Protein backbone atom coordinates (compact mmCIF):
# COMPACT_ATOMS: atom_id res chain seq x y z
CA UNK A 1 0.00 0.00 0.00
CA UNK A 2 2.66 2.38 0.06
CA UNK A 3 3.89 1.64 -3.30
CA UNK A 4 0.45 2.60 -4.29
CA UNK A 5 0.03 6.02 -2.14
CA UNK A 6 0.12 9.16 -4.36
CA UNK A 7 1.77 11.82 -2.60
CA UNK A 8 0.55 14.00 -5.27
CA UNK A 9 -3.01 13.30 -4.63
CA UNK A 10 -2.82 12.97 -0.94
CA UNK A 11 -2.84 15.85 1.99
CA UNK A 12 0.02 14.72 4.27
CA UNK A 13 -0.78 15.30 8.50
CA UNK A 14 -0.85 18.62 9.28
CA UNK A 15 0.87 18.91 12.88
CA UNK A 16 3.32 21.67 12.69
CA UNK A 17 2.54 22.75 8.96
CA UNK A 18 3.00 26.14 9.06
CA UNK A 19 1.26 26.47 5.41
CA UNK A 20 -1.98 24.61 3.69
CA UNK A 21 0.54 21.70 1.23
CA UNK A 22 1.37 23.23 -2.25
CA UNK A 23 -0.35 20.88 -4.34
CA UNK A 24 -3.61 21.92 -2.58
CA UNK A 25 -6.02 25.40 -1.97
CA UNK A 26 -8.44 26.30 0.29
CA UNK A 27 -11.19 28.66 -0.15
CA UNK A 28 -14.05 30.83 1.54
CA UNK A 29 -13.31 30.85 4.87
CA UNK A 30 -11.41 27.71 5.25
CA UNK A 31 -7.75 28.21 7.16
CA UNK A 32 -4.84 26.12 8.21
CA UNK A 33 -5.13 25.58 11.92
CA UNK A 34 -2.43 23.76 13.91
CA UNK A 35 -3.13 19.83 12.94
CA UNK A 36 -5.96 20.18 10.57
CA UNK A 37 -7.52 22.60 8.15
CA UNK A 38 -10.69 24.12 9.31
CA UNK A 39 -13.76 24.46 6.51
CA UNK A 40 -16.37 26.06 9.11
CA UNK A 41 -16.23 28.13 12.55
CA UNK A 42 -18.21 30.95 13.96
CA UNK A 43 -21.78 31.29 12.13
CA UNK A 44 -23.11 31.06 8.62
CA UNK A 45 -19.58 30.33 7.81
CA UNK A 46 -18.47 28.10 4.48
CA UNK A 47 -15.30 26.75 3.04
CA UNK A 48 -13.03 24.47 0.67
CA UNK A 49 -10.59 22.51 0.25
CA UNK A 50 -9.61 21.52 -3.25
CA UNK A 51 -6.42 19.32 -4.90
CA UNK A 52 -4.78 22.01 -7.33
CA UNK A 53 -4.37 19.68 -10.33
CA UNK A 54 -6.62 17.06 -11.96
CA UNK A 55 -7.03 13.77 -12.09
CA UNK A 56 -6.84 11.34 -14.82
CA UNK A 57 -8.63 8.49 -13.95
CA UNK A 58 -7.63 5.43 -16.03
CA UNK A 59 -7.39 2.86 -13.38
CA UNK A 60 -8.98 1.83 -9.78
CA UNK A 61 -8.29 4.22 -7.10
CA UNK A 62 -8.38 4.39 -3.62
CA UNK A 63 -9.40 7.42 -1.48
CA UNK A 64 -9.29 7.47 2.35
CA UNK A 65 -10.27 10.92 3.73
CA UNK A 66 -9.72 11.68 8.04
CA UNK A 67 -12.64 14.56 9.39
CA UNK A 68 -14.52 15.40 12.33
CA UNK A 69 -17.34 17.98 13.21
CA UNK A 70 -16.99 19.64 16.36
CA UNK A 71 -18.44 22.20 18.93
CA UNK A 72 -22.64 21.78 17.62
CA UNK A 73 -25.14 19.04 18.46
CA UNK A 74 -28.50 19.21 17.08
CA UNK A 75 -29.83 19.21 13.23
CA UNK A 76 -28.82 21.97 11.05
CA UNK A 77 -28.98 23.00 7.51
CA UNK A 78 -25.02 22.39 7.64
CA UNK A 79 -23.15 19.67 6.22
CA UNK A 80 -19.89 18.52 4.44
CA UNK A 81 -19.63 16.91 0.93
CA UNK A 82 -16.68 14.94 -0.73
CA UNK A 83 -16.25 15.20 -4.18
CA UNK A 84 -15.14 13.21 -6.79
CA UNK A 85 -16.27 15.12 -10.09
CA UNK A 86 -14.94 15.02 -13.96
CA UNK A 87 -13.85 18.69 -14.60
CA UNK A 88 -11.03 20.95 -16.09
CA UNK A 89 -10.52 23.10 -13.19
CA UNK A 90 -11.62 23.62 -9.65
CA UNK A 91 -15.82 22.99 -10.41
CA UNK A 92 -16.71 27.28 -10.43
CA UNK A 93 -20.66 26.39 -8.94
CA UNK A 94 -20.71 27.19 -4.76
CA UNK A 95 -24.46 26.31 -4.77
CA UNK A 96 -24.21 22.78 -3.33
CA UNK A 97 -23.14 22.47 -0.17
CA UNK A 98 -20.43 24.99 -1.09
CA UNK A 99 -19.59 22.81 -3.74
CA UNK A 100 -20.68 22.52 -7.82
CA UNK A 101 -24.61 21.51 -8.08
CA UNK A 102 -23.97 20.92 -11.85
CA UNK A 103 -21.31 18.41 -11.33
CA UNK A 104 -20.65 15.00 -13.32
CA UNK A 105 -19.43 12.74 -10.95
CA UNK A 106 -19.77 11.69 -6.95
CA UNK A 107 -21.48 13.59 -4.28
CA UNK A 108 -20.65 12.32 -0.91
CA UNK A 109 -22.63 13.93 1.35
CA UNK A 110 -22.40 14.28 5.13
CA UNK A 111 -24.87 16.07 7.05
CA UNK A 112 -28.35 15.65 9.73
CA UNK A 113 -30.83 17.57 7.66
CA UNK A 114 -32.79 14.83 6.25
CA UNK A 115 -35.51 12.94 7.30
CA UNK A 116 -33.38 9.68 8.52
CA UNK A 117 -31.11 11.97 10.77
CA UNK A 118 -27.45 12.23 10.33
CA UNK A 119 -26.21 9.94 6.93
CA UNK A 120 -23.54 9.63 4.68
CA UNK A 121 -25.10 10.08 1.31
CA UNK A 122 -24.50 8.83 -2.26
CA UNK A 123 -25.59 11.20 -4.63
CA UNK A 124 -25.24 11.24 -8.54
CA UNK A 125 -25.25 13.90 -11.63
CA UNK A 126 -24.17 13.54 -15.02
CA UNK A 127 -23.40 17.48 -15.45
CA UNK A 128 -26.32 17.78 -17.97
CA UNK A 129 -28.54 19.75 -15.50
CA UNK A 130 -28.11 21.26 -12.49
CA UNK A 131 -29.70 18.49 -9.18
CA UNK A 132 -32.64 19.57 -7.43
CA UNK A 133 -31.63 20.35 -4.00
CA UNK A 134 -35.28 20.01 -2.73
CA UNK A 135 -35.09 16.46 -3.93
CA UNK A 136 -31.18 16.00 -2.35
CA UNK A 137 -32.67 12.85 0.49
CA UNK A 138 -35.10 11.46 -1.72
CA UNK A 139 -32.27 11.03 -4.86
CA UNK A 140 -29.69 9.22 -2.73
CA UNK A 141 -28.83 6.21 -4.92
CA UNK A 142 -27.03 4.34 -1.28
CA UNK A 143 -26.78 5.74 1.87
CA UNK A 144 -25.80 4.75 5.66
CA UNK A 145 -27.15 6.20 9.10
CA UNK A 146 -23.89 7.79 10.34
CA UNK A 147 -23.16 10.05 13.68
CA UNK A 148 -20.74 12.85 13.14
CA UNK A 149 -21.49 15.13 15.14
CA UNK A 150 -20.14 16.76 18.97
CA UNK A 151 -17.44 13.96 18.20
CA UNK A 152 -13.77 14.35 19.19
CA UNK A 153 -12.58 11.11 17.37
CA UNK A 154 -12.27 12.10 13.70
CA UNK A 155 -13.66 9.88 10.99
CA UNK A 156 -12.45 7.66 8.10
CA UNK A 157 -14.32 7.34 4.77
CA UNK A 158 -12.59 5.04 2.54
CA UNK A 159 -14.24 5.35 -0.94
CA UNK A 160 -12.66 2.57 -3.24
CA UNK A 161 -13.46 2.20 -6.75
CA UNK A 162 -12.21 -1.26 -8.64
CA UNK A 163 -12.51 -1.77 -12.47
CA UNK A 164 -11.37 -5.36 -11.68
CA UNK A 165 -14.37 -5.99 -9.50
CA UNK A 166 -16.99 -5.09 -12.34
CA UNK A 167 -16.79 -1.35 -11.55
CA UNK A 168 -17.10 -1.72 -7.41
CA UNK A 169 -17.75 1.69 -5.65
CA UNK A 170 -17.45 0.99 -1.99
CA UNK A 171 -17.83 3.63 0.96
CA UNK A 172 -16.81 2.78 4.39
CA UNK A 173 -16.41 4.30 7.70
CA UNK A 174 -13.90 3.52 9.86
CA UNK A 175 -13.65 0.10 7.90
CA UNK A 176 -17.64 -0.68 8.39
CA UNK A 177 -19.22 -0.56 4.64
CA UNK A 178 -21.15 2.15 4.24
CA UNK A 179 -22.64 0.97 0.82
CA UNK A 180 -21.26 -0.43 -2.01
CA UNK A 181 -23.00 -0.80 -5.75
CA UNK A 182 -21.77 -1.58 -9.36
CA UNK A 183 -24.06 0.60 -11.09
CA UNK A 184 -21.80 3.78 -11.23
CA UNK A 185 -19.69 4.26 -13.90
CA UNK A 186 -17.19 6.90 -14.14
CA UNK A 187 -15.98 7.28 -17.83
CA UNK A 188 -12.23 7.90 -18.33
CA UNK A 189 -11.27 11.70 -18.12
CA UNK A 190 -9.81 14.22 -15.22
CA UNK A 191 -11.45 14.69 -12.35
CA UNK A 192 -11.41 16.83 -9.50
CA UNK A 193 -10.77 16.09 -6.02
CA UNK A 194 -11.85 18.07 -2.97
CA UNK A 195 -14.36 18.48 0.45
CA UNK A 196 -16.32 21.25 0.76
CA UNK A 197 -18.60 22.04 3.51
CA UNK A 198 -21.15 25.37 5.23
CA UNK A 199 -22.68 25.47 8.73
CA UNK A 200 -25.67 27.04 7.76
CA UNK A 201 -27.50 29.01 9.33
CA UNK A 202 -30.20 27.09 11.50
CA UNK A 203 -29.85 28.28 15.40
CA UNK A 204 -27.04 30.25 14.29
CA UNK A 205 -24.96 27.46 15.15
CA UNK A 206 -21.34 27.06 14.90
CA UNK A 207 -20.42 23.56 13.60
CA UNK A 208 -17.26 23.19 12.77
CA UNK A 209 -15.78 20.39 10.25
CA UNK A 210 -12.11 19.94 10.20
CA UNK A 211 -9.91 17.68 8.18
CA UNK A 212 -6.80 15.79 9.20
CA UNK A 213 -5.54 14.00 6.18
CA UNK A 214 -6.56 12.56 3.27
CA UNK A 215 -4.43 9.21 1.07
CA UNK A 216 -5.21 8.57 -2.63
CA UNK A 217 -3.66 5.48 -3.76
CA UNK A 218 -3.17 3.95 -7.29
CA UNK A 219 -5.13 0.88 -7.02
CA UNK A 220 -7.26 -0.82 -4.72
CA UNK A 221 -5.35 -0.78 -1.22
CA UNK A 222 -6.32 -4.59 1.13
CA UNK A 223 -9.25 -4.68 -1.04
CA UNK A 224 -8.30 -7.03 -3.44
CA UNK A 225 -17.87 13.61 -24.52
CA UNK A 226 -18.56 11.11 -21.94
CA UNK A 227 -20.15 12.10 -18.37
CA UNK A 228 -21.20 9.34 -15.48
CA UNK A 229 -23.64 7.06 -15.84
CA UNK A 230 -26.09 4.69 -13.57
CA UNK A 231 -26.56 1.82 -15.06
Amino acid sequence: DASKLSSDYSLPDLINTRKVPNNWQTGEQASLEEGRIVLTSNQNSKGSLWLKQGFDLKDSFTMEWTFRSVGYSGQTDGGISFWFVQDSNIPRDKQLYNGPVNYDGLQLLVDNNGPLGPTLRGQLNDGQKPVDKTKIYDQSFASCLMGYQDSSVPSTIRVTYDLEDDNLLKVQVDNKVCFQTRKVRFPSGSYRIGVTAQNGAVNNNAESFEIFKMQFFNGVIEDSKLITKYI
